[PDB]
């Protein structure tokens, strides 16, 4: 009866059943191969590590992550994440529930098709259907008009939604998301005296950059403070005891999300993406798009990021235009907020590919559907 | 026992009861077929939307006129529109009322069979008629002697009308109209930096012209201060937020319907046709026509336009004849109001064509009668 | 006890009490169908117009006159005329007050016939009586002797009457009248680029022709002076507001009463018909008539006829004789002052046909006893 | 030696020498101004285009028509189309061959004399002559007794004419020719849903008059069969490559020319002024005009206009009279013939106005030599 | 003594002499940046690179094009690239021989003013000319009817010019071009696995759609065959060495130039947008406009693209017209192949603006003049 909704992101895995507040089941989404021969005998020592279990024994293992930017690099692996996150963690069958799988737009056909086939060969659900990751999280806003500002941990896209019809000539998409703020973070690091080489330790960077960095209102003047005393430095707790005294790199790595130039890349920052693709829009819809920029994913949750993207939106449009930047505070798993109220929709429980549909059209029934 | 009159014009359609001053609907005739996909579930997305709905979600819609110039091009909408009209406008059902449709004269036959069979057939009302949408706003006048200089959205036709008496083959029919104005207006922006090309922009034009443009008393004058100063220059908001600066164009585009070259067409401007139509009059008739030019429409409603009028006739006509044109601060519905005025005379009320006239009659009644 | 004199004449028709100098009805006697099929509805619109009424309405009306050259070719609308100027112009009853009728001499007993009829039977008028218009206007004259020109708009006619004896085998009727006149101005006008072909038009060549035109004192000369300079021309207002420039047509159309030649016609002119008649009366009566020519009639109206008359006469009578013009100023209306100073006469009132005269005598009184 | 003769008609110039059958030169007799700016440079752009060039390139083109219904509007024009009919259509000089032009009668007398003085002054031809239209195509049948029904493009007129003698006074002159039934035609085929605006369309509807229009033999039963079937409709090629679809208008807009009622004239059709100028004429010559009624111009083509003329006239003339009706197969260059058979003749010879004439006499020498 | 023409295209800009068959200069219009600081010092960086320089160091740089669809967004960047075409190019002095400018109909005043600005101060020409696209590509074909179809990489505009004189009132401008298609490839090809995002490799998909890409017959029956086989797919080798395999996308992009609804534009196809302009234009050129469909640009260089533009036009064109498509084999440049045709001509010598001309007319003598 209830349908399973499973927002297979590029850092974390958002699982849970549907018509519920919160997802039950969130873990890091890596696969960890044993790196040293284990002289030790017994005692259940296994090929894998995924979620949690990896994330405690990191220390042995070399972390990697199956999807990059959005397109899943390795397949064996994800079906077996898939497989853990449904019998080891949630601890159903697929064969009763249907499942909901997200995905990000300007997606590569293949991956939606590879994603068909394993969830109807290998476990063999009744019914599925792959929605996109930011219409869902504007579900979860409760209302239908306004530009989604959708940046997880690989690929940050943007699409301008109206009154019930999307604009999909107006889908932006940029590979710039919070691996590559963690990458920068790393590089930009070394420079004080800490060198984080391995994926296991960059895992602490991550958490470092997820409970101390912070998106300034503006670059100049925070660098001035910056550069000027040590009111600004700050210190962590490292797991392995040591403490490190971080300064300007509180705010110079989340400034890539406005500056791509600090990583190599040559697209425009968050900030001017969302004014591009509202500009390319209609020009009717822009005054109600310019007043609701819904932001969702882990990646908006620093701290000031919601000022700085009005204020760099309202210095980009035109000043009698007013500028609303909808900062909600559940917005780092509103995508799955958006796939549980949608699976209780009784409109859309009719449209859900069901595998007696699925086995004359092959795996191609999910580009002419969706 | 109370009468509908439907002035179904080319740009508007003015629906009210007989009897009473103002029309209280009046919303444009458009229809609108949904662009995109819609990605959105729910929430009541519809197939079409006509009028003001269509003009609120104009920017994801594709608006179109059924009517062209005077005929009506596509008959489905057409309906839709009456429908529309009918019920979620004004709440009443045709089969009590009957109404009261208008017309330009020199129309196709085949219009007229159309309206009649659809008011007939689809609605199925106890009796209608078809007028003239001139001869109309000339009882709205509450005289019965002078030319008619009716001009719409789309057609502009002049019919001169004596002492009861009117004039059929001094009927002359201009299809310079609002619409060519408002393309001409589009085509002549595109100098200044600013593009129009989509249906739903267009409409933006229109506002345009109906709120910023004006008729010159004399276009060379106004040409040589155009030329020297901005002192003629006026700025306008658009729904985006951007202003524009239009300077020339606000007394350019009106030209044109005095001078028709500028949108290529040959006929002579609305200033030389009235005059033509009055010189093909008989000759006693016309000091009576010189000093009477009823003017009613939408297009007549720009500042100056009645001087300029004026000044063109008194420059065509003898000098000894005095010229009077006749500029009601309510002709831009002046075609409703006689319409309403006359439904609720008592000699008019024996000519209606009854259902148990069309029977045997056919859709051919209405050439014979009207 | 006040008798009706009404003079139907072929252009006008003068009707009026008896005992009074001037006619107090004067109005052209046309009848006017609606030409067009009359859009507008209610406000009066009749089947007919007579009088001045069809003179103010003539633009939409087709003029027609139903008196010929003397003879009623339509009956019913001279009966409507009859009953026009009786109830809506002098707001009186036949049935009372006795009619006196006028004709011209030389005309066939059917249109009297009938006018008995129409009188008797439609209006039963107690007595009536049939004259002649020239034996009234010589009694307008006071005098008894002298031969008269009765040129009306249809017909002219000269019978000379003696000492109270008139000759009936010298009457003279010639069909060259007004409208002769006014249709030769027409084909003439032509020639300067001014189209006169419709009926309505022609009355502003009537109204042209009657305060424009002159006869000449002679022809040759005349000519050479509208040959030689502009010092002749003269222009006129029309009522549309041009203005037109005639020529020698200001004395040639009215040569035509003179020279029958130029409309076709081979009787002599008005000139050469008297001196024919004359020169058929007696040989002792011929000194008294040559001395007294009375005119009467509007065509008798021009400036200098009266002068070219006498020379003419002169020209063809001996010259010892003296010839004489009696050129009355009110001798338009001559027939209708003889025909009231005849009503009131004692001895005349006892020759008037009666109804219980008429009752067995049948429609052939009039002929044993007029 | 030879003289050239110059019909110059108000639709068509059939200008050719004396002495033979068919006018070498035959084209419309309209010339061209530029419309558009023309950007590209070179070719052979010219200011004006005159007949076939002009018909070819009427694309470009605003045509109009020197000659309106008889008399010649603009003269610079004119002069050039006689400059272009006599060099670039002929390649002969004016000076050596002497030159026959044509007219209608009841025409202004500027015309002629402009004419003449165009003649003599820009040309200097040795002599020339103007004669009359009518009496020319009546002396292409050979014959010299019959009244003359000449309906070209512009006029309509009728001259009756005995056995040399012509009667001037019974000269009827109608403005309805086949200008204004191709103006009715473009005004009734807007009913069928096909809009003719501009001159350059005017031409086409011009053709499908010349080459789909018909004259019924009576108009009810035609209407009757029009209404019942399309047994009576036929489809037109036109050059755009459309095809329209014209039922009733084959037969309506040519009974114009006998109900003068459609186009808003008043004037008596073509059938009843022939009648009127018959019973006009002399009583003794009637018996000789009732069987002789020839017919000229090329609005006189359609088919079955000379059995409705027939029939039309046997219902007004009386029973005992035979009415016969030539119809020529050639009579739609009859002008031309019999101006070119009337060139040939000896005794005209000596009538030519020649330059040694004109000088002392001016431009007046016209008016009384023809 | 020679006349310089450059072709200011928004992909290329061709430059060369006059009265030569080819453009010797031919490049990119874009300037590029340096990107990276630069850490090698010497060996001649430069703050700019334009044309085949920027093309070889693409890979540091961040290309752009100064203009956009016609008009030209930044001056700085469009008056060094006219510098170095001048100077680094061609090696020439503009101050000797007369330029030549071009551009594409309904353009901003602004850009054509910049432009005479630019060429008269900076430059100090003795004599230029602004031309436009499609004229000059029509004169290139040797004949002077037919409707030119120009579509280059910013604007595709539509003109119809008959035998000298075009129609400025038909002429229609579509934002469709190479660069939208360059666009909408980008787009399209991500689902394949290949993400173009910077400007750099932009150029990479440019030459994958100039030497790959072609237009199908018909839409369904190729995605047809695509859908069945990679019969259809090949591949093609990319710069850093690896392969890549299109499918569909090679006719799914180019079929953007018919069916706008894929980058959203509203916009008609080229295939309807010159139908509807030919039905705009005049009746009796559309014969001769509908057989001479001239093509030009670098857009029209797919394989099979006139094919689908014959078949699409006769499909809606009427059936008795035949329509024919001139494909030339130099269409890519005939732009300048017409400019250098035109420059050589005797007749155009005259009308070139001169600085003489241009002091006291200011830069607004182009509007005027051109
Ligand atoms: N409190 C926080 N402050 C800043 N960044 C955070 C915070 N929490 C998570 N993140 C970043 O957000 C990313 C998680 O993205 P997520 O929303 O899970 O993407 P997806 O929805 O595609 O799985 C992490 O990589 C982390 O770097
Ligand atoms: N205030 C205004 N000034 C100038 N033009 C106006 C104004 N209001 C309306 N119009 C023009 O008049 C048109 C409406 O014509 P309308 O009178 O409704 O025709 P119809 O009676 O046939 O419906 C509109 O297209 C608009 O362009
Ligand atoms: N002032 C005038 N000068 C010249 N002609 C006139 C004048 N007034 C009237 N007429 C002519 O006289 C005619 C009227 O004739 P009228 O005497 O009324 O005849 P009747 O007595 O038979 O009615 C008119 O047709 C008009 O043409
Ligand atoms: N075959 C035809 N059938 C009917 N009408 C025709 C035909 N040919 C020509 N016409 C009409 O006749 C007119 C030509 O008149 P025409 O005889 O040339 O007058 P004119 O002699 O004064 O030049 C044209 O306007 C055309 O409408
Ligand atoms: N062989 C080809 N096949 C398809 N498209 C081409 C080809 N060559 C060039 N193009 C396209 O044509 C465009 C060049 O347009 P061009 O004719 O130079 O415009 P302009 O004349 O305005 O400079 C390029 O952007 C390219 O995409
Ligand atoms: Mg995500
Ligand atoms: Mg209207
Ligand atoms: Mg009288
Ligand atoms: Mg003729
Ligand atoms: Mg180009």
């Amino acid at each position: 009866t209830t349908a399973l909704v499973c927002d297979n992101g590029s850092g974390l895995v958002k699982a849970g059943f549907a018509g519920d507040d919160a997802p039950r089941a969130v873990f890091p989404s890596i696969v960890g191969r044993p790196r040293h021969q284990g002289v030790m005998v017994g005692m259940g020592q296994k090929d894998s590590y995924v979620g949690d279990e990896a994330q405690s024994k990191r220390g042995i293992l070399t972390l990697k992550y199956p999807i990059e930017h959005g397109i899943i690099t390795n397949w064996d692996d994800m079906e077996k994440i898939w497989h853990h996150t449904f019998y080891n963690e949630l601890r159903v069958a697929p064969e009763e529930h249907p499942t909901l799988l997200t995905e990000a737009p300007l997606n590569p056909k293949a991956n939606r098709e590879k994603m068909t086939q394993i969830m109807f060969e290998t476990f063999n659900v009744p019914a599925m259907y792959v929605a996109i990751q930011a219409v869902l999280s504007l579900y979860a806003s409760g209302r239908t008009t306004g530009i989604v500002l959708d940046s997880g941990d690989g690929v940050t896209h943007n699409v301008p939604i109206y009154e019930g019809y999307a604009l999909p000539h107006a889908i932006m998409r940029l590979d710039l998301a919070g691996r590559d703020l963690t990458d920068y973070l790393m590089k930009i690091l070394t420079e004080r005296g800490y060198s984080f080489v391995t994926t296991a330790e960059r895992e602490i960077v991550r958490d470092i950059k997820e409970k101390l960095c912070y998106v300034a209102l503006d670059f100049e003047n925070e660098m001035a403070t910056a550069a000027s005393s040590s009111s600004l430095e700050k210190s962590y707790e490292l797991p392995d005891g040591q403490v490190i005294t971080i300064g300007n790199e509180r705010f110079r790595c989340p400034e890539t999300l406005f500056q791509p130039s600090f990583i190599g890349m040559e697209s425009a920052g968050i900030h001017e993406t969302t004014y591009n693709s509202i500009m390319k829009c209609d020009i009717d819809i822009r005054k109600d798009l310019y007043a609701n920029n819904v932001m969702s994913g882990g990646t908006t949750m620093y701290p000031g990021i919601a000022d700085r993207m009005q204020k760099e939106i309202t210095a980009l449009a035109p000043s009698t235009m007013k500028i609303k930047i909808i900062a909600p505070p559940e917005r780092k798993y509103s995508v799955w907020i958006g796939g549980s109220i949608l699976a209780s929709l009784s409109t859309f429980q009719q449209m859900w590919i069901t595998k007696q549909e699925y086995d004359e059209a092959g795996p191609s029934i999910v580009h002419r559907k969706c």
